């Protein structure tokens, strides 16, 4: 599923994302928007042999199981093939522990270096 701008808010928003940590629903719209361009489906191979899942783009080193990713944990207790889904409520419940985990949002590399120090309220302009 490719979503709405208006669309990812209002699902973020309901899975309490917003303020989760001190981060504004725009971060996390922001994030999104940089790192799947709003599609639940995209994946891209890293170097190290691990791969990048959904709208946040959830490495496999670390947060899921996708059974080609050697001596590597399952942290978040879910298939990779879970975090593609047009249900977005695996992706956030994962979410959730990663920016718990002491580096914040820095962890999503394209929210560092196009999102931090912006407008971010600009995300979710206009929204209901
Ligand atoms: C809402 C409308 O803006 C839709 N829109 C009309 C055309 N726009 C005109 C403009 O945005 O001022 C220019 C192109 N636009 C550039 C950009 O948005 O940064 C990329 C395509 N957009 C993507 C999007 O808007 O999400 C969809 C088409
Ligand atoms: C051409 C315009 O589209 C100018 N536009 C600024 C005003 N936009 C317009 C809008 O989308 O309504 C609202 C804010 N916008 C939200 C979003 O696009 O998702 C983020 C910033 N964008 C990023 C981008 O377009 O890639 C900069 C270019
Ligand atoms: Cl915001
Ligand atoms: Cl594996
Ligand atoms: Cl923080
Ligand atoms: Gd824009
Ligand atoms: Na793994």
């Amino acid at each position: 599923k490719v979503f709405g701008r208006c669309e990812l808010a209002a699902a973020m928003k309901r899975h309490g994302l917003d303020n989760y940590r001190g981060y504004s629903l725009g971060n996390w719209v922001c994030a999104a928007k940089f790192e799947s361009n709003f599609n639940t489906q995209a994946t891209n191979r890293n170097t190290d042999g691990s791969t990048d899942y959904g709208i946040l783009q959830i490495n496999s080193r670390w947060w899921c199981n996708d059974g080609r990713t050697p001596g590597s944990r399952n942290l978040c207790n879910i298939p990779c093939s879970a975090l593609l889904s047009s249900d977005i409520t695996a992706s956030v419940n994962c979410a959730k522990k990663i920016v718990s985990d002491g580096n914040g949002m820095n962890a999503w590399v394209a929210w560092r270096n196009r999102c931090k120090g912006t407008d971010v309220q600009a995300w979710i302009r206009g929204c209901r």
